[PDB]
């Protein structure tokens, strides 16, 4: 395809994170960004830490200029501090262009950084509108489509136990099967509506506005798929219910108990598979993406040990890793939509495969959105 160069160019498969090369100021100094839909700071590690192999050195960069202006980001998990500037920024995996971008110098972090995870900066993919210190800063994202001829469009192959990131365009190679549309509710977060759950095909029953309480999101800087604290537990109930043939510790089920199975021998087909409806493009049409245990149940670094990787939250559902490796999708910011197709390389077995189908008839489905 004639996006090629950009396949390929994540990397994070079994790991802590999904990071490109992204090369900053002059002469060039490369960094690993973490890949995060989740925030819209592009910040990068400008101070030697324990957890970082090299960061961003602003007296060798001559295009650096100093915005003399802090910044503070707050996350789920951690946050740094700051100071913001702007300097040229490619990426070499990437579009054939050069930007000026807004770029944190993160100077000082608690509990953000991972160890071992291989990148020493983020960057963050969604709108203005959560942005830090306030939308004025403009996102990286927005900066390449203003600055440049780059489509409004990025599309994200996470490629679990790196994948690609195609920017400005779709490579059919990395999905199968149709893309199905789900409209983009407001942009701030990549915000959408659920409509209904299922598991192993069995409706959760439960009002859809529940689903969506507070917001839902897609966020590739989520390790899981977590869940409002009510559908959390209806959900929990029903896979248990569901995979009842083997009992597992309540811890299990909570995230704090790991169960280990011998080497190549996980009983995938004792759990359920997860069905998601989205609201469709068309009024009372809505389609569903569908995950399997291989999704859900997570690696942790002869046995081959897992933790169970669906969550509560108090801030609403968080569509993570754990569902988008299964897809390959489609952040059509020019048509204010998310795309899913089923992922060419998500993990699966001989017997189910993760999958992405429609359409199906959902009525009231406004009415499951927050206000
Ligand atoms: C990068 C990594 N993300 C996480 O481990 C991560 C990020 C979160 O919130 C967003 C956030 O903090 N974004 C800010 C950027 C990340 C900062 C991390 N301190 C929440 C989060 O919590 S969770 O519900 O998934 C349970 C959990 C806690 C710790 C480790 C794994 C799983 C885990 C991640 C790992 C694997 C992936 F596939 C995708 C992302």
């Amino acid at each position: 395809g004639s996006f090629v160069e950009m396949v390929d160019n994540l990397r994070g498969k079994s790991g802590q994170g999904y990071y490109v090369e992204m090369t900053v100021g002059s002469p060039p100094q490369t960094l690993n960004i973490l890949v995060d839909t989740g925030s819209s700071n592009f910040a990068v590690g400008a101070a030697p830490h324990p957890f970082l192999h090299r960061y961003y050195q602003r007296q060798l960069s001559s295009t650096y200029r100093d915005l003399r202006k802090g910044v503070y980001v707050p996350y789920t998990q951690g946050a740094w501090a700051g100071e913001l500037g702007t300097d040229l920024v490619s990426i070499p995996h990437g579009p054939n262009v050069t930007v000026r971008a807004n770029i944190a110098a993160i100077t000082e972090s608690d509990k953000f950084f991972i160890n071992g995870s291989n990148w020493e900066g983020i960057l963050g993919l969604a709108y203005a509108e959560i942005a830090r210190p306030d939308d004025s800063l403009e996102p990286f994202f927005d900066s390449l489509v203003k600055q440049t001829h780059v489509p409004n469009l990025f599309s994200l192959q996470l490629c679990g136990a790196g994948g690609s990131m195609i920017i400005g365009g779709i490579d059919h190679s990395l999905y199968t099967g149709s893309l199905w549309y789900t409209p983009i509710r407001r942009e701030w977060y990549y915000e959408v509506i659920i409509v209904r759950v299922e598991i192993n095909g069995q409706d959760l029953k439960m009002d859809c506005k529940e689903y969506n309480y507070d917001k839902s999101i897609v966020d590739s800087g989520t390790t899981n798929l977590r869940l409002p604290k009510k559908v959390f537990e209806a959900a929990v109930k029903s896979i248990k219910a569901a995979s009842s043939t083997e009992k597992f510790p309540d811890g299990f089920w909570l995230g704090e108990q790991l169960v280990c199975w011998q080497a190549g021998t996980t009983p995938w087909n004792i759990f359920p598979v997860i069905s998601l409806y989205l609201m469709g493009e068309v009024t009372n049409q809505s389609f569903r993406i569908t995950i399997l245990p291989q999704q859900y149940l997570r690696p942790v670094e002869q046995d081959d040990c897992y933790k169970f990787a669906i969550s509560q939250s108090s801030t609403g559902t968080v569509m993570g890793a754990v569902i988008m490796e299964g897809f390959y999708v489609v952040f059509d910011r020019a048509r204010k939509r998310i795309g899913f197709a089923v992922s060419a390389c998500h993990v699966h077995d001989e017997f189910r495969t993760a999958a992405v189908e429609g359409p199906f008839v959902t009525l009231d489905m406004e009415d499951c959105g927050y206000n």
